């Protein structure tokens, strides 16, 4: 495979010009007034959109250089920040502007290793303005008014947010599904979740949102990794005999057992899902444990008692109600079993944590108690047809993932006003030396971009408006829906503290990297 | 996938110099005296035709900006416009005519988002202005009238037509057959319908027309979703057995029943179709049940009472005389079944309508009462021979969906003179600013755009046609087929009001969608 | 599939460079002096050939443009035409004659809906005219004469066609056959003929000429339409143990009995035929009703009689002597069956007729009468050889061809002469305006080109001669045979009056078509 080589600048110019098309073709869908965007799938209508992560993802460019780039951009911006469809767009204007303004200095003859140590402190300053000028939300009527917030004004859907949140606490778990009503309620049940995703993307059932959801099915428990391990045929003879489905859980899947089941589920599409152990060592076996006692089934490892693979027995597996996983998330749902067995485990913990001391064993004590001893909170969403109630579903996601990301770090000023008021911080900075001051300057700069960005998208002067944000109060802002200056956490233009920070942290990252890189290697066509 | 992207007015450009091709080759087509567009198919003879629709959905065009702005006109301005073949090819005049204007003003200088707002104020007003000066038909003798107006004339059709809508009601339903017979005839028979279309494409039969048509088939009910659920060919052993067809209702079909049945109808074709439930929640279960009660069969689903598609008894299906199924439509004729319990079940339905109180209650009650408690009117044309009928057949096809349209909203002036008086209306309305100004101005124009191609077509000269008409009384207008001014309600120059309203709306939306667009990206060749 | 599109007189254009190519092919072998032209065939020997049709079916041009106007030329000169293989060539010249004259003027200004509606005045005109200057054809000597004219002097062929036609009348069914002996003779024989011909082109047997022609095969009788019904085997099977073919009369055939019938006839060819059903509603059963009395077998519905095509018995079939079955025509000949049943039959219609008393009734009465009490035809050519037989039977089919088009409307000056006769008739006519003027004065012009190519295909000076005919006396014309001025029909040069009145037809109609055609879009190579 002959490969090219180039140096430098020389390869620095070509990324750069790979980055700012990616970063102008998201750029436009940043802020609520954001435009909308054309692209042409090959079968069908060219489907419009005004989303940014969904434009990121599209482009791929022709040239190598470009295209390495723009992936560099891509699968950091994006792939670091799942959680909401919000901060990507600001990481990769953020990159690009950090990244194409330090391309001039290091053209110019400053040092670059002297430019990302000047940036990655002013970055750090910026991050401590942050956590100080920050809010909390702790109460209740906090909550509300947040998930309202997020929600556009939606007092129902804020509320039924808030009523579900105090009552399964700030660290509980919530979930949404369709309730076949025309009313929305909230529902709590019997569930556990852990944090470990599917193994093969051929998983994907029920495929958009990118899940896997199967009803009533049965649940394998193994310690002993079933990597290149055949012989788990057995379990699915009586997985067909009874049409239920089954979930194995095992420390790894490999070889053997992959190899068949991807091209099986690719072929035939058999009602078994595959994930990673939850935990980890002696924390892996009594939480298994814990969950074979939550199941009504039992670890299928040679240890202790013996039971194997080989043969299985439908009192051997467990039983759930239902069960969701997706990336990085898997969960079960209304688990059977014995539900004496069960309190008579949560005691065993009870009087664990009661004899253990140190931190960690605390720690994973609470944790593995809270998975069985509280239940799942379930949004049953509902209304007149699906056509309404799948868009509200998504609503109520977006609302739900946007109050969760607040609760952590607490709320700032929207619209991109966060880290305009962030930049007297970096008053106080002093440099060991003038290219470690232009890193400076560089982020002085374009802290700016932001809300610059956000009033172009509203067809208003950028600049103009943001020198007036600058000189004007510290609770006041931009409102580019109603295009003029308000009380921001007043009218609602709110953003958890989380995602700003991610997304400059992201930000900084990538753009040292593609500033630094001295030597790319791409194939040759 | 490498992709390209343009921004900006170079995309706007290259898209709006697609769009007018299809605006061209469509905007020839309309009026009486609309000219004719010879269409090469590539086997047998160029097809000649003189319908707007066709030509439309016939080009696609070679470059991919060119071809994004085709399809963006064609997906809505088509695709939304399904009940008539007259609106559409208004839509994508008025929406070229649109966009084309402020492709203009926003390169030189205006604001895009603004002008947007203005145009959606100024199709607002124009809308509100329609709403007033239409006139409605609510009696017999108006019905009449207007049928045989649709009709072009023939007095014998649209009696027949007024005959069966006062039997069976505004809302009521209405189909056409051929009666195998000199003269036309209508019939009251026992059927219910639907608004929920064809699954697969690949089940139409009768292909021509995009229909699916069967006699006398089976009928199932499973409120349980079948998707991905095998063991359907229980039913299909009977259904073998029986030569007699099958239908299938169940809350979705996917996985092994969608693939076995696209596969074995594309190959095999066996009398089966499949249709999605019509109602939502209780409703939707309410109303299977209903169904069930009207046909003779019972519902799949587990709960209560045991029955499973893995077995079936040709007592336990149901069955009808006929059923006739397409795009977002469905219905089914003759069904069997206990005609004192179907009496038993309106009398409970009657309980119902007496003990609820709400509204969405109520309306729901009338409705699942009306689809049991009358039968549909069927149409049977006659004539002398079938190359008559089948074009008989869809002349009383065409009046039918003009009437049923006008009883909905009223009627205008037709021959696009509606618009013509609506421009008044733009006068009172005032700008918040001059950008706002100019997207009234642009509407102002675009008002008189078809007038002036029906005007053209004619081969008299538009603006010396559309100046007259708008100083002209306002009972007056142009009619195209005698070349004079006529008074158009006395001639019988009519158009329902929802066509010109959803015309304008969908015009306005793909003109703001396409001079506000920022972003193209498109494969590479 | 990408298009092209292209507009106005630049479509215009390239259609009648298109058309002239065709149009100059043919006009070269109209007369009698028609000279010869090359069609090399791949494989063999260059086709040599002076024969309209012929020529115009081969040529099929490379451009898309110029091949849609080749085409709509051909597919309706040709395709109207199939009577016989002399007014196609008349019909295209005039076509391309009447689309070049007013391509000019349309290119200099005039509106192109005017000229069309002066044509049609124009052409209308000429048709009056005809239908009066027109002398009719009801005398046995009279036939004799036009039957020996269209037989070019043939005594024996004209006598024995006029003894056959004053045998069966007028309305009459006749064919050929070859006798197997040295002199032509005249034979009558049991039979009947209906106007449906055959559905499947896959079914040419005895391929030269397009025709089906079977021998003592078995008849079926279906009022219930086979479209997509299998279960056809049970008849084969006997028409397999019985080596005698079967014909099979459906509603229609469709789906599963049309693909298996097509392939198993293209890789089998066994001896069975499908023919749509002769009449309508209940004239169509009453017609299938006598057809099986006149066979021997019975209706295959499940009406009435219980009666399934999933078993056959010998005697449920029909059975006949012969059947030929072509483009729009069948008929069967030699009908078995119950001898005194036939003649039950007939006095029931007797009795039908005398009761009934409606126009229409008393009109399939009379067709359903005369399609069994009058037998048909049989000529029984003979001759020294099959050599001479094939070629005199097909100037027998000629000759038959030309006198049954002249006895339904009389005969004219043949020699293109007739329309130069009709030109005083264009004098009386008064236009709206100027523009419907010169769509009068381009027929003016046109109608002396058949007269015109006529003369300078036999070397003459063409308007020389079109003058002098011209001022000559009303019944005097020019002889391309003998080169100068002759008593045509003393002389024998005359021609349908039909055929002149279909060519001037069809000419005015395709060139309106081509003339005000505005949009072509074609496929790009």
């Amino acid at each position: 495979a002959a490969k090219d080589v180039k140096f430098g600048a020389d390869a620095r110019a070509l990324m750069l010009q790979g980055v700012d098309l990616l970063a102008d073709a998201v750029a436009v869908t940043m802020g609520p007034k954001g435009r909308t965007v054309i692209i042409e799938q090959s079968w069908g209508s060219p489907k419009v959109t005004k989303d940014g992560v969904t434009v990121a993802k599209s482009i791929d460019l022709k040239d190598k250089y470009k295209n390495i780039g723009a992936k560099l951009v891509q699968d950091v911006a994006n792939n670091t920040n799942e959680e909401a469809g919000d901060g990507t767009t600001t990481a990769t204007v953020l990159a690009r502007s950090i990244a194409k303004e330090g391309f001039e200095k290091i053209s110019k003859g400053a040092n670059p290793v002297e430019i990302r140590r000047g940036v990655m402190l002013a970055v750090d300053a910026v991050i401590a303005e942050l956590k100080k000028q920050s809010k909390p939300v702790t109460t209740p009527e906090e909550i509300a008014q947040v998930a309202t917030i997020s929600a556009n004004g939606d007092k129902e859907i804020g509320n039924i947010i808030s009523d579900a949140m105090k009552k399964v606490g700030r660290k509980g778990v919530i979930t949404v599904k369709d309730g076949k009503t025309l009313n929305d309620e909230l529902e709590i049940i019997e569930g556990m979740k852990f944090d470990r995703g599917y193994i093969s993307p051929y998983f994907i059932n029920t495929s958009k949102g990118q899940k896997c959801e199967f009803q009533d099915a049965y649940v394998l428990l193994s310690e002993k990794k079933i990597s290149s391990i055949q012989s788990i045929v057995p379990a699915l003879e009586i997985a067909n005999a009874h049409r239920k489905p089954l979930v194995i859980i095992a420390e790894d899947v490999d070889g053997e057992a992959l190899s068949t089941l991807v091209l099986n589920r690719l072929k035939v599409g058999l009602q078994v899902v595959a994930v990673k152990a939850p935990g980890f060592g002696d924390n892996r076996k009594n939480q298994l444990k814990d969950m074979a006692i939550a199941t009504g089934g039992a670890v299928f490892g040679e240890e202790g008692l013996t039971l194997n693979l080989e043969d299985v027995q439908p009192h051997d597996l467990g039983k759930v109600g239902e069960v969701i996983v997706t990336k990085d998330d898997a969960m079960l749902l209304k688990g059977k079993g014995d539900k004496a067995q069960i309190e008579k485990r949560i005691q065993e913990i009870i009087e664990q944590l009661d004899v253990t001391t140190s931190e960690y064993e605390k720690e994973k004590l609470n944790e593995r108690l809270a998975k069985l001893s509280d239940g799942v909170a379930v949004l049953k969403v509902g209304g007149t047809s699906d056509v309404e109630v799948n868009e509200k579903k998504d609503r109520v996601t977006d609302a739900l993932n946007a109050t969760r990301a607040a609760v952590e770090e607490g709320i700032v000023l929207g619209g991109g006003c966060a880290l305009l008021r962030c930049i007297p911080a970096l008053d106080s900075l002093t440099p060991a030396n003038e290219d470690q001051k232009i890193g400076i300057e560089i982020i002085k700069r374009t802290l700016k971009i932001p809300a610059m960005t956000i009033a172009k998208n509203a067809g208003v002067e950028g600049s103009l408006i943001v020198e007036k944000i600058m000189q004007s109060s510290s609770e006041v802002g931009y409102d580019a829906m109603a295009g003029d200056f308000v009380n921001m956490v007043e009218k609602g233009i709110i953003d958890p503290t989380k995602v700003v920070r991610t997304a400059l942290l992201d930000a900084a990252g990538v753009a040292s990297l593609l500033t630094t890189a001295e030597v790319v290697v791409t194939e040759i066509p």
